C-alpha cells in the first residue's frame, strides 16, 4: 500500500501545503528551500539523504525538468538549461495530479549529505507553461505532499515537564 | 527529556487544539469524546487503551477532578459527584497551564478496551469555577496536547498511487 | 453440599431480592436486565459468561420458559413466541419455589460474551399465568438468588486509605 | 490498592454499619461483641485471629484508646484505665473519617485464638468526648467498616437445593 | 473450479436473492445490512470477516463504488462522497452481471472484527444511474448472490429431537 | 445436540418440503423417489448410502411400515405386504410429529448402493389411515426434512466466474 524504507531508514513529512506564482512564464524552486524547512527534528549539515517524493496541482499544461544550470540576475528566473537524464521529466495537463521520486548518489555511497545541495549540487526544479496570450493569469501551481528519506530517529513522545499536578 | 512507552507500546498525538466555554459554572467533557478524534490510524473497539496526558490553560481559578457520575437533563451538564481517588484532582490559577497523566486497569490486566468508555467505565473530566459576579464573563479554557499510550503499529509513509510519471 | 465451579472460574452473587408485577397475564425480562447490576467488580463487554441461577417464589400458578421472540410495541410485553429446547421449562404452583441453572455455549468455545446477550443473542424470561377472573389481583413474583459464572477475579479486601492514625 | 493478606489468610467484612450512643460521656466496646456477629462463616473457638480494622464518624471531638481495665457497676461503663502502647490511640475531630488497625500476638506464635479475647485478653475500645454543656446533646458515633483477618475458606457458591426443575 | 479458503476458513451463502429500487437516482446499502443477515449460525461481534463476493444485475447503465461518507438526511440517501481506493469500482451496462470481491484489513492483522462495521469502519456501497428523462421509470437492482469468508465452523447435521419412535 | 457421523461421513438435507394425499386410504412412496431429487451434489449409481432420517406431520391417526411387498396395477397403490423387521413401525395421532431412523447394509459390508434401491432392494413407505366415513376428506400428509449420510465431500463455495470486475 505504502512505499517501504530501506533497511535502517524512516519516512518524514514537511507537514503543509504551499502555492506559488507562475512569474515570468516559469517557476524555479531550489531543493535546499524545500530542505531548511522540515521541523520535527531539524536535519543537519552532515545527514545523508536518500529519496524525495512530490505530488503538484498545476493550473495550466507544460512541462517539468531537474536542472542544474538555472540563469537569473534578479529576483526572477528567466532561463535554464537542459534536463538531467538521471531525473523523470515529462508534461502534464491543467488541474490534473502528477508526482514523481528522485534517487541520490554519490561515486563511492549511496546518499547526499545536506550541505552538498548548496555547493556543487545545487539542483533545481523548473515548471515551463506553454500559452502566451495578452490577456492571461499567471498560471500557479500548488505542492501537496512533500517526502524524504533519511537515518531512523525514535518516535516523537510527551515532554515531562507538561505535568505539574500528581497523584 | 520524554516519558518512555512501556515494553511494546507507541505514543499518538490528538494533533489540533480546542476551545470550550464555562456554560453555567462548570464544563464536563467525558473521556470517550476525545477518543473518537485520534485519526491517524483510527482506533477500533477492541484496542487497549495504557494511559493519556492533558494540558490545559484556563482563564479563571477553580478545581479539577475525574468522575463518574454526572448529572444531566437537558443539554448543559449542571452537577456531578465525588472525585475518585485513583485519578489525580487539585486546583488551578489563572492564565496558568496545569497537566497530569492518567493510568487504566481491569481487575486482571493492564488497560482498558475502548468499548468500555462508553459503558460501564464511563469516566469524565470536570472543571469548577469559582466566583459568581453578576457583571462576569463565562471562564473559558483550551487544550494544548492531548496523548494516547496504545498498541504499537508502523510508521507513516508515501502512497504508491502518488508517483504517475516515471524514470 | 453446594455445586462447583470450573477449573478456572468463580460464582458471584446478584446481592438484594427484586419483586416485580404480572402487568397484563405475563411478566418478561430480559437477560441482559440482570446482567448490568451486578457490582462487585462489574462485567465488561468481553468478559464470558458461562452460568446463572435462580431461584423465584410466584403467588399464582403457571408456566416458565426462556425464549428468544418476544412481541411488544409500547411498555408491556404482550406475546412471546415458542420455548427454546435447550433451556428448562416446566409448570409452578402458588407460594412454592422452584429453581432452574442454565448453561452458554458458542459454536466454537464455551461460554457467552456479556455484549451478545444483547445483539443476536437476546433472551428472555417469561412467567406465563392462567387464571383470568373479573374479580382479581396482578399475580406477582420475587427473586430470592440469581447467581453467575465467571472467570476467577481476587477476593475483597480494605483500602489502604481507610487508615488515618498509626502507630 | 487494598493491603494484602499474609501467605495463608484471608479478610472478611462484617457487613453492616452500626449507631451507638454517648451514654454518660464516654463509649466502650468490647472486641468480642464484634467477633460475634461474623456471619459468613461463623469463627469458632479455637480459630486463630490475625488483624483487625476499623473506621468510625463521630459527631464531636475527643480522644480514643485501647485498654484492658474498664470500670463499670450497672450498665454504663464510667471509667477506664491507662491506654495500651501496643494499640494506636490520638484524638479525632468532629465528623470526620478515622480509622486504624490491630495487630495480635502471643508470647511464642503469631495470632490469638478467639476464646481468649473473653477471658485475661478482654480488650476494649473507648471514646471519650471533651466539652460539658448543660444544655447539650448526647455524640453519637457510627462504625462504616470491620474487617478481620482469618485462616482461608473457601469462596461461597449456590446451594444444589436450590434447583427443582430439570432438563 | 471454485475460489478456495484460507489456511483455517470457510465460505457461506446468504441464502435468497433480494431487489430494491433506485429511489431517487442512486441507491446505498451499508454492509452491516448484510451482515445481519447469515442465519446458519449468526455472526458475533468479535467475529472476524475476511471476504466478501456479490453479484448484482442491473436494469440501466451506469458507475459501482465503495465510500465511507454517504450524506443523508431522511430516509433517502441523497449524496456520497469520493470513491475509496482499495476496493474495486466501475461501470456496468443495462441487463448484464457484474461482480466482485472485497478484501478486509486491520494496521496489525488480517480481517476485522463484525461490530467495527458500525464503528470507524461503516463502508456502503453505492449504485450510481445516469439519465434523467423526464418520462422514465425508477432503475432497479437485484442481488444473486452474496458471499462471506469466516472462522471454521462445523457442518450442520439433524437434531436428535426428530426420532420419536424407535427400534 | 446433533446426531454425529461415522469416520468419514457427512450428512445432507433435501431441502425443500413436500405435500401428499392420502388416495385410497394409504399411501406409499419408495426410497428412489426420494433419492433422485438431492442436489447439491447429486448421487452416482456407485455411491454408497449409510443411512436416513425423516420427519412427517399427518392429519389424522394411523400405522406406518417399511415394506417390500407392495401390488399396484395402475396409478393407485392398493394393498402392500407385511412389516420389515429391521426398520422401525409403530402409530401415530393426528397433527402430532413422528419421526425414525433408518440404517442399511449388506451381507459382506456398511452400507447400500444407491442403484440397488431399484432393482432387490426396493423398500416402499407406506402410511395406513384408519377411518372410514362416508362423509370425508382425503388424510394429507407432509415431509418436514429428510436427511442422507454419504461418504464425504468438499463444502461449496462460489465460482471464479461470478468476478468480473477487478482492481
Amino acid at each position: 500500500n505504502t512505499i517501504l524504507p530501506q533497511t535502517g531508514c524512516v519516512w518524514q513529512s514537511l507537514g503543509t501545503p504551499l502555492s506559488l506564482s507562475s512569474f515570468n512564464g516559469l517557476g524555479v524552486r531550489f531543493l535546499y528551500s524545500f530542505l531548511k524547512d522540515f521541523a520535527g527534528p531539524r536535519i543537519l549539515e552532515e545527514d545523508l539523504i536518500y529519496r524525495m517524493v512530490f505530488s503538484i496541482t498545476p493550473s495550466y499544461a507544460g512541462t517539468f525538468c531537474l536542472t542544474d544550470d538555472v540563469t537569473t540576475e534578479d529576483g526572477r528566473a528567466v532561463a535554464h538549461g537542459n534536463p538531467m537524464q538521471e531525473f523523470p521529466h515529462g508534461a502534464f495537463h491543467a488541474n490534473e495530479k502528477f508526482g514523481f521520486e528522485l534517487v541520490f548518489t554519490a561515486p563511492t555511497h549511496a546518499g547526499m549529505q545536506n550541505q552538498n545541495f548548496k555547493h556543487s549540487y545545487a539542483v533545481a526544479l523548473c515548471l515551463d507553461f506553454d500559452a502566451q496570450p495578452e490577456g492571461s493569469k499567471n498560471p500557479s501551481y500548488r505542492f501537496n505532499e512533500v517526502w524524504v528519506e533519511r537515518k531512523a530517529f525514535p518516535r516523537a513522545g510527551p515532554l515531562r515537564s507538561l505535568i505539574t499536578v500528581g497523584l
